[PDB]
């Protein structure tokens, strides 16, 4: 298991524009197009992202290309962020993937807001971080995914994904 396989499980793959759990236009492997209520605004973000006139449909190669870019971007946002970078550097390889997963889902700003959990993660207080992570809109809105990510931080193994 790795970050790509982990996010593919959590995000799924859809080749036509769809609404995510929050109701936002999305495509591929959780690639958010726009928070705007307009399907035309989504189609236009999609064409610009892909570089061709898509009419709301992309191929598997194209979905995987956006995915690679988004994972790369999530990693780069962690490393550029003063709050996230030291947590990431402190973590083993498996828990690093859990942090990337969170950033991919909710953005670097959203994750940097988990100040108390991040401190507990840095201190390697795994059971306590797991309890604090669960006290969140994140956990209450997407509990099955959040539980898999929290388990990964708690145990440092891929058991929630096998
Ligand atoms: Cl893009
Ligand atoms: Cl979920």
């Amino acid at each position: 298991m790795n970050i790509f396989e982990m996010l593919r499980i959590d995000e799924g793959l859809r080749l036509k524009i769809y609404k995510d759990t929050e109701g936002y236009y999305t495509i591929g492997i959780g690639h958010l197009l726009t928070k705007s209520p307009s399907l035309n605004a989504a189609k236009s973000e999609l064409d610009k992202a892909i570089g061709r006139n898509t009419n709301g449909v992309i191929t598997k190669d194209e979905a995987e290309k956006l995915f690679n870019q988004d994972v790369d971007a999530a990693v780069r946002g962690i490393l550029r962020n003063a709050k996230l970078k030291p947590v990431y550097d402190s973590l083993d390889a498996v828990r690093r993937a859990a942090l990337i997963n969170m950033v991919f889902q909710m953005g670097e700003t959203g994750v940097a807001g988990f100040t108390n959990s991040l401190r507990m993660l840095q201190q390697k207080r795994w059971d306590e971080a797991a309890v604090n992570l669960a006290k969140s809109r994140w956990y209450n809105q997407t509990p099955n995914r959040a539980k898999r990510v929290i388990t990964t931080f708690r145990t440092g193994t891929w058991d929630a994904y096998k």
